[PDB]
């Protein structure tokens, strides 16, 4: 008819009529979730109860208050009394959505904040926290789902520079395997993981992939290429070491390095000569550069490796 629309919290709107019936009474409509709701307020502006019945015979209720600064949506079983469902919303988009066992209590409560942070809950028949999910503002997050013991089966915790640690559990909840993301996008994946802390190491870097071994003390990667094999070793802070063994016992091909952990430098002789330089960088690269055919000090640029034949190379 005459109606004026009003837009709610919660992204809905509300239909008024601008005429008020023969008793200072005002007709009010709206749609949510496709079902048309229906009610009468002493109000003018939108605010009241609206009413309405879905094909499952369940009745739903929305409420808005007499400022328009929150609404709440109800869902009851065809009693009208036993709640199904509630969603609770403010004008700062605000939020609290919550879903109802057979019990009457919650089976999940997801609640949105003002800085767009939010949580979500599951609990289990037993009115246990079974799976949370919470995002902060700043878009880091914590995720953990639990199994029906109640022990961790998985988590993910993101950090708001983009880091993350991923766990996975077996299910007698020991951790099984475990996938650590730097802020740079580059990673450490654990997996086969015993109860008595070794397993296999993987660490994906940008172009190629190193692998090798977790024990107790550190992640060591390792890269062979005929007799020499390099290990490159992340103790438990992170703090890179770099070894090189050469089982080549000819004097004039046999290749020695020390390892400077001041410049994160890896330098390998042969023959008295120093030959090239490896650069282990603190952003998960690594660099070589050669010496003069002298040794007497390094020539042209060092160039970044993307590919994993460049480090076998650098051992030859």
């Amino acid at each position: 008819k005459n109606s004026v629309s009003v837009d709610l919290p919660g992204s809905m709107k509300v239909l008024v009529s601008k005429s008020s019936n023969a008793d200072g009474k005002y007709d009010l409509i709206a749609t949510v979730d496709a079902l048309e709701l229906s009610g009468t307020s002493d109000k003018n502006n939108g605010s009241g109860v609206l009413e309405g019945v879905k094909a499952d015979a369940s009745k739903v209720k929305l409420t808005i208050s007499d400022d328009l600064g929150q609404t709440t949506l109800e869902v009851f079983k065809s009693d009208g009394s036993t709640l199904v469902s509630k969603k609770v919303t403010s004008k700062d988009k605000s939020s609290t959505h919550e879903l109802f066992n057979e019990k009457g209590e919650l089976s999940l409560k997801y609640i949105t904040r003002a800085d767009k942070s939010s949580t979500l809950e599951l609990f289990n028949e037993k009115g246990e926290l079974s799976l949370k999910y919470i995002t902060r503002a700043d878009k880091s997050s914590t995720y953990e789902h639990f199994n029906e013991k109640g022990e961790l089966s998985e988590k993910e915790i993101t950090r708001a520079d983009k880091s993350s640690t991923y766990e996975l559990f077996n299910e007698k909840g020991e951790l099984s395997l475990k996938y650590i993301t730097r802020a740079d996008g580059t990673r450490l994946e654990y997996t086969g993981i015993k109860s008595d802390g070794s397993g296999k190491a993987k660490e994906v870097l940008k172009g190629y992939v190193l692998e090798g071994t977790l024990t107790a003390e550190k992640t060591t990667l390792v890269v062979k290429e005929g007799t020499v094999t390099l290990s490159k070793n992340i103790s438990k802070s992170g703090e890179v070491s770099v070894e090189l063994n050469d089982t080549d016992s000819s004097a004039a091909t046999k290749k020695t390095a020390a390892w400077n952990s001041g410049t994160s430098t890896l330098t390998i002789t042969v023959n008295s000569k120093k030959t090239k330089d490896l650069v282990f960088t603190s952003s998960n690269t690594i660099t070589v550069q050669q010496y003069d055919s002298n040794g007497t000090s390094l020539e042209g640029s060092a160039v970044e490796i993307t590919k994993l034949d460049e480090i076998k190379n650098a051992l030859k």
